[PDB]
């Protein structure tokens, strides 16, 4: 699940804040097709902040949120990993994993991932099909 205020893409290309996503809403998938959201849930807790080397907005999300990544050795394979499991990996293993944006340097290198010191509100939902959808800057996100 994602920090409130995270900007996502509707299926029509306009932006919607994650907490404004409602049941049945259509989001944009990484291949360009529609995704249906359901099971809207909300809570409040200390989230993890992920910062990239590249100048993109931080991703802030719950400890059980699933990151969709590319892992080295094309050149990279698709892997899903929870924030908890990724956080606990040794940094030499972590550097093999990259976030990514949907094509049309699309890999993003994580510079830091840290637990925040105060709780903040988050919103989550499930997405059909491959469970992938787009942030406003085309970062690929998972359920």
């Amino acid at each position: 699940c994602l920090q409130n205020g995270t900007r996502l893409l509707r299926a029509d290309g306009s932006e919607v804040l994650v907490e404004d996503v409602q049941e049945g809403d259509q989001l944009l998938g990484p291949d360009g097709t529609s995704r249906t959201a359901s099971k809207i849930v909300r809570g409040e807790e200390r989230l993890y902040r992920i910062k990239t080397h590249e100048g993109l907005e931080d991703l802030v999300c719950t400890h059980n949120h699933i990151l969709s990544m590319y892992k080295e050795r094309e050149s990279h394979e698709r892997v899903d990993v929870t924030v908890d499991d990724f956080v606990r990996l040794p940094q030499q293993e972590q550097q093999k994993y990259k976030l990514f944006r949907s094509t049309d340097a699309t890999l993003l290198h994580i510079n830091s991932i840290e637990l925040e010191e105060e709780p903040t509100k988050w919103s989550g939902f499930v997405v059909d099909k491959d469970s992938l959808y787009l942030r406003y800057d085309y970062l690929v996100l998972h359920n």
